[PDB]
């Protein structure tokens, strides 16, 4: 028999889909054999880094689309899908979604699905608070007081998704507004920069500054005050104290999966400016299928994706554990057997998503590179622990930013 090695992350109940389509595949294919490697999230980067270091990686790899620098732009690339263009149907799925992936001509890896930021809210919490949901800026600053007021001090019209340990979302929040108001994204990559001036750096986190002072999000002690804690799993989230995240739609299930039972979340409005130059409009793949750049079986390999991504059985096996299919008649086999339905929060999110004007501007994935990401993040703490003004933080988040950038972009 030949042997396939699969990587990927995530909870037990997309362990538990991925196996059904792996073992759906052995019995269509019974002379493969499928060995499955998979893990948490946490660490699974830096054991990849590692295997692909040593040419020890899976034949199959789970990717996040913002690890293509690392590995492809600036390192020896995966396996060209391209060479698999039949057997991995690459015709059914969107040119826009298999162009994220490319680099430099050659197909680093298959979008499993396509994902955007939106508003997830908790009815109950905005209904006691006598708040509709925001469709400005505006109203959402002005939710914060409300909130505080009416309902008290614990209560927030929205989250930060991974609290003190990452502040990527409201980054993306802001880069959101940002474009909105001068239709220009955060990265330069040609100029291996920070594309905002020093003035709207300032702006930038200025507007973190005031989500803060409205109480419409709580600050990094509030979030420090509960360690390590997933933040999907603590008590202010499940009880509706966190009455909103700004997630990307692929997070879903993750942040409904420990909601009581009679908690009801809700797709929320694009918050945008009136008049606004661009929609903002924030998406990427939620995640790849790449091929071993020395696999000794890329044909099998992207096999196994096929059967996953576009066979009727490995897609019924999988649902909507990896967010909303990437291939449309996927799709369209999920909406048939009531999958996929208007109840579903993940696909609400999804088609509000899909019905928003494209935006004009880019995404990059250098906005999440993970220095960036964290040197953003202790800004923020010097900012809410008073160990500095907004100007000084900004400016040096700037200079910081651009130094990494240097290096991380090439």
């Amino acid at each position: 028999m030949a042997e396939i090695r699969i990587s990927w992350w995530g909870g037990n109940q997309r362990h538990e889909a991925t196996l059904a389509a792996i073992n759906a595949f052995q019995k269509a294919n019974p002379t493969i054999t499928v060995k499955a490697e998979y893990a948490g999230w946490d660490g699974y980067l830096s054991r990849l880094s590692t295997q692909i270091a040593g040419g020890q990686e899976p034949d199959v790899m789970r990717i996040d689309w913002n690890w293509l620098p690392q590995f492809s732009r600036n390192g020896d690339g995966f396996y060209d899908l391209n060479k698999q263009k039949d057997i991995l149907g690459l015709g059914d799925f969107p040119p826009n979604a298999l162009k994220t992936a490319d680099v430099k001509g050659k197909l680093q890896g298959l979008p499993i699905s396509m994902t955007s930021r939106s508003m997830i809210y908790n009815k109950t919490t905005w209904d006691n608070a006598g708040v509709a949901y925001p469709k400005t800026w505006d109203e959402l600053f002005a939710a914060g007081p409300v909130f505080k007021q009416k309902l008290g001090d614990s209560y927030y019209p929205l989250g930060v998704a991974q609290g003190a340990s990452d502040v990527l979302d409201i980054l993306t929040l802001g880069r959101s507004y940002m474009a909105q108001k001068y239709g220009i994204d955060m990265i330069d990559e040609k100029k291996q920069s920070i594309a905002y001036s020093r003035d709207q750096v300032r702006e930038l986190f200025g507007f973190y500054k005031k989500l803060v002072d409205s109480h419409v999000i709580p600050d990094q002690r509030y979030f420090s005050s509960f360690g390590r804690t997933n933040v999907y799993e603590i008590r202010p989230w499940i009880n509706g104290e966190l009455a909103g995240m700004y997630l990307w739609d692929s997070a879903i299930y993750t942040y409904s999966s420990n909601m009581p039972k009679d908690a009801v979340l809700e797709t929320g409005p694009f918050i945008t400016i009136p008049g606004a130059k661009d929609s903002g409009l924030t998406s990427k793949p939620s995640s790849l299928f790449a091929i071993s750049k020395n696999s000794k079986h890329p044909k099998e390999a992207a096999m196994l994706m096929n059967f996953m991504l576009s066979n009727p059985e490995g897609v019924k096996a999988l649902g909507l554990q990896n967010g909303m299919p990437a291939n449309p008649k996927a799709q369209k086999l999920l909406e048939d057997i009531g999958v996929i339905n208007p109840g579903n929060l993940l696909a609400n999110a999804y088609r509000a998503a899909a019905a928003q004007p494209e935006s004009k501007v880019a995404v990059s994935p250098f906005m999440e590179n993970q220095e960036l990401v964290q040197l953003w993040t202790t800004s923020l703490q010097k900012l809410d622990y008073g160990n500095g003004e907004v100007n000084k933080v900004a400016d040096d988040f700037l200079s910081g930013a651009n130094r990494i950038l240097k290096r991380a972009i090439r």
